[PDB]
């Protein structure tokens, strides 16, 4: 069930289609992964059209004593970094190269076979109509109120995914349409930018009787389950999870989304032990209007979320992180003392209770927790103006390189062990394919091999 590119004859209609939408510009095509890759290859076949690139690639062949794959790597790693797609002496020279690249070389690209190939891939993208036959479904890996989550392979590329499959009957029966759709909106806002610390969405589709989210596969269970098996974590182990989560929150806050349900059961591990924030059903967009409602899990909600009538924003999440990091070190939320099932008492504690930190805690850790758990939003870490940057700058993360955190170069502390009619109208607009995600999927699976096969035909 693999991919078949349409024949080159679609070029005229496709080129015109995109021109009418003003999408045949350097900024539009170059910022797409598949556009970048094909434009890169065009440049590399016709280096003469970019004066500085000829001499450079002539010198590298002599320096490395080569026998094509290097050309691509050097373009991606070195050339792109130096040109970027604090004042620099070479600024006018960077502009000259880039102006030639986005003008005369782009134009010649538009007129070449390589743009015909971009039109073919782009046509396939606009023809995505996902059903359950496009996936091969394996075992259950998660359960919830309206449905469950399965492991699966998408047939045409072979990429493994998680398929969150909500049952429409059960949604109707429990009167939770608004929240199922909220998850779809929230995922849509968050799943751009390619972030490694959030369980993002690639596709959404629906059947007669099921809503389906295709999501990043997280195979290794959640931090709640692992905390009960491992026991509490040291400061060194918790730092790893904290750093990765702080970057997940930064990403969400940058897109004006408060998450509101930050807690260990909502932190999933992959098979390597790296983590992502999952379940955005309770998250809220705060770009237009700030939410007031008390939403979350009781030992994890911030004072401003609980206080009656007070508006709140991303500030909530930093407090929730404070509660959650304490839970990883101590086995319980700070404001749930003796495994209480008294929600009123937990909330009173959240506002009034002085959190007693043991001597074993380092002063650096105390600084962090006392910062995150500030009850006034005006004095809390993360809320003084500069967001996640203020939290990264804590002395608990003194020795971390945040670039390496982002790139996932730090070793994880725990490696999981291997092994009616009107109602259907509500779910129109539910189908979505996030372009960036599909292109990334194609790039990393079958792009090269389909291009070679097509080139032969
Ligand atoms: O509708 C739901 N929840 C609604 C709700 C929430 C809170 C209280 C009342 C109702 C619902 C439905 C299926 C599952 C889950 N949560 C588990 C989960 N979420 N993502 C994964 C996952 C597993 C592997 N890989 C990637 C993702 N697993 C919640």
């Amino acid at each position: 069930k693999k991919i078949l590119l349409p024949e080159p004859s679609i070029r005229s209609v496709m080129q015109k289609y995109l021109e009418d939408r003003g999408e045949v510009t350097f900024e539009k095509i170059f910022s797409q992964k598949l556009g970048y890759l094909l434009f890169r290859d065009f440049c590399l076949n016709h280096l003469e059209e970019a004066r500085p690139l000829v001499e450079f690639y002539e010198e590298i062949k002599k320096y490395e004593k080569l026998e094509v794959a290097r050309s691509r790597e050097i373009f991606d790693s070195y050339i792109m970094k130096e040109l970027l797609a604090p004042p620099d002496l070479f600024q006018p020279y960077i502009e000259e190269i880039c102006q030639n690249l986005r003008g005369d070389v782009f134009q010649k690209f538009i007129e070449s076979d390589k743009f015909t190939r971009f039109c073919q891939w782009k046509n396939v993208e606009l023809n995505i109509h996902l059903t359950m036959n496009d996936f091969s479904v394996h075992r259950i890996i998660g359960r919830g109120g309206f449905g469950e989550v399965y492991g699966c392979r998408k047939a045409d590329t072979g990429k493994m995914y998680a398929m969150k499959c909500l049952d429409k009957k059960r949604i109707k029966m429990k009167q939770g349409e608004t929240l199922a759709l909220n998850e779809r909106i929230m995922l849509s806002l968050v799943s751009t930018g390619d972030c490694p610390f959030i369980v993002c969405m690639s596709y959404a589709f629906h059947t007669p009787d099921k809503l389906s989210f295709i999501l990043d596969l997280m195979n290794g269970g959640d931090l709640h389950y692992h905390l009960s098996q491992h026991g509490v974590f040291s400061e060194a182990d918790m730092r790893f999870y904290a750093a990765e989560i702080i970057l997940g929150l930064e990403h969400m806050h940058n897109r004006f989304v408060v998450y509101r349900d930050l807690k260990p059961a909502n932190i999933l591990l992959d098979e390597h032990g790296h983590v992502r924030i999952s379940d955005l059903g309770l998250a809220c967009d705060f770009s237009k209007k700030k939410p007031h409602a008390s939403v979350g899990t009781h030992g994890y909600m911030a004072p401003e979320v609980l206080q009656k009538g007070v508006a709140y924003d991303s500030s909530a999440d930093w407090f929730s992180l404070g509660c959650m990091l304490f839970k990883l070190l101590r086995g319980h939320s700070p404001f749930r003392q003796h495994k209480t099932k008294d929600k009123h008492e937990i909330d009173r504690m959240t506002l009034t209770m002085a959190v007693e930190l043991p001597d074993s805690f380092s002063p650096e850790l105390r600084s962090l927790l006392e910062g995150l758990l500030q009850r006034d939003v005006n004095r809390r870490l993360g809320c003084l103006g500069r967001g996640a940057q203020e939290v990264k700058e804590s002395p608990f993360f003194r020795s971390l390189d945040w670039q390496m955190v982002f790139l996932q170069k730090y070793p994880p502390p725990l490696i999981p062990p291997r092994g009616l009619d009107s109602d259907q109208e509500l779910y129109r607009n539910f189908p979505l394919t996030i372009s960036e995600r599909w292109q990334q999927e194609v790039a990393e699976t079958v792009f090269d091999t389909i291009n070679a096969e097509t080139d032969r035909l």
